[PDB]
DNA sequence: GAAGCCGGCG
DNA sequence: TCCGCCCGGCTTC
């Protein structure tokens, strides 16, 4: 399997300084605030020379700082920009999974006929179109499988190529440190030095049951499989991106009938967002005091509108059943794990 | 079934 | 030593 991971590097900021060509050359922050509390989003390359980095406060990042230009996020125009790359790689793909905004897998196995030098040039290929047709530097890992595809491109930041070869991935994997690895963070990691676990090959001398009890059976077997290069697990056609939306009640209320007509906008909004099929509706209820009360259907395959509705209901009609004693304040809807076709 | 509490992570 | 209409996963009522 040959596996492209493309990753945009500082979305946002690239995004700004494209629809803004005088933002270029100069120190850029792109901040963002909560339902107020600012922070970094996205800083451009001169700002990160001054030190600024994502999740900076803003008052922090203007300290060090005081020459930048700090513009508000804007959601919906990256998400277009997103979009419009998603389908350039598209083009390309046998199998493209939208992982996030600013992240794409694709297996392009037989787009490239199993050649993986071709599939190297393939990767170059698509660089060089996301920079000539949107302007845009992205970060491409070109590997056996999904999860090396990701670690290689992390490693190959920013603007880079990282590429692991069928043929000598066992020297990669031989390298390859415990931390540098998704879904071990920086607590996991500690732990897993508790053993005198620094790399991967490590685990395969170590009993079984005691990673299991530090990580669960879940990524212990995944770390496994990993080391001895047996995970299998291919690309999907389907999108992460979740697709939500939210309106705010005339009043607190918790008649069905009345908040009805809100949840219908609400789904409509959503599902005419989608473009594929959701593998899960959610519907999220914000109380009078603020709090949140939300269930899901996870269908074995898609959810359409025709189905949605009611299903959407008897969610509703159960988060009341849940919670007798609060009205609702704003109604949303959510759909995510979208079938790509 | 689902509250709660951890951990990744952007 | 960073909150999220995070999200996923595991424990625990
Ligand atoms: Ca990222």
């Amino acid at each position: 399997m040959i596996v492209i991971f493309v990753d945009f590097d500082y979305f946002f900021a690239q995004v700004e300084e494209v629809l803004n060509p005088q933002y270029k050359g100069k120190p850029l922050v792109v901040c963002v605030y909560s339902g107020t509390s600012g922070a970094v989003a996205t800083a451009n390359y001169e700002a990160r020379k001054l030190g600024v980095k994502a999740g900076m406060p803003i008052i922090k990042a203007m300290q060090i700082a005081p020459s930048a230009i700090y513009v508000p996020m804007r959601k919906p125009i990256y998400e277009a920009f997103s979009n419009r790359i998603m389908n350039l790689l598209n083009k390309h793909a046998d199998k493209i999974e939208v992982a996030s905004i600013d992240e794409a897998y694709l297996d392009v196995t037989n787009k490239v006929e199993g050649n993986f030098e071709n599939g190297i040039e393939l990767a170059r290929k698509i660089k060089q179109e996301i920079l000539e047709k949107e302007k845009i530097t992205v970060t491409v890992g070109v590997a056996p499988n999904k999860i090396l595809a990701k670690i290689i491109a992390d490693k190959s930041k920013p603007n880079g190529l990282g590429v692991i070869r069928p043929t000598e991935v066992q020297d990669f994997l031989n390298e390859l440190d415990i931390d540098e690895i998704p879904g071990i963070g920086s607590v996991l990691a500690r732990r897993l030095n508790e053993l005198g676990i620094q790399k991967l090959r490590d685990i395969l001398s170590k009993n079984y049951n005691e990673l299991e009890k530090i990580t669960g059976k879940a990524k212990a077997l995944y770390l496994l499989k990993l080391a001895q290069n047996k995970y299998s697990e291919p690309v999907e056609n389907k999108s992460k991106i979740p697709h939500g939306r939210y309106l705010t009640l005339p009043y607190n209320t918790r008649d069905v009938k009345v908040i009805l007509p809100y949840l219908k906008k609400a789904i409509n909004e959503a599902y005419n967002k989608v473009n594929g099929i959701p593998m899960r509706i959610t519907v999220i209820a914000i109380m009078e005091d603020l709090d949140i009360l939300s269930k899901g259907k996870k269908f074995k395959h898609g959810i359409s509108i025709d189905n949605a509705y009611k299903v959407a209901e008897d969610l509703l009609r159960e988060l009341l059943v849940r919670d007798k004693r609060r009205n609702v304040r704003r109604i949303g809807v959510k759909l995510d794990n979208i079938i790509i076709n």
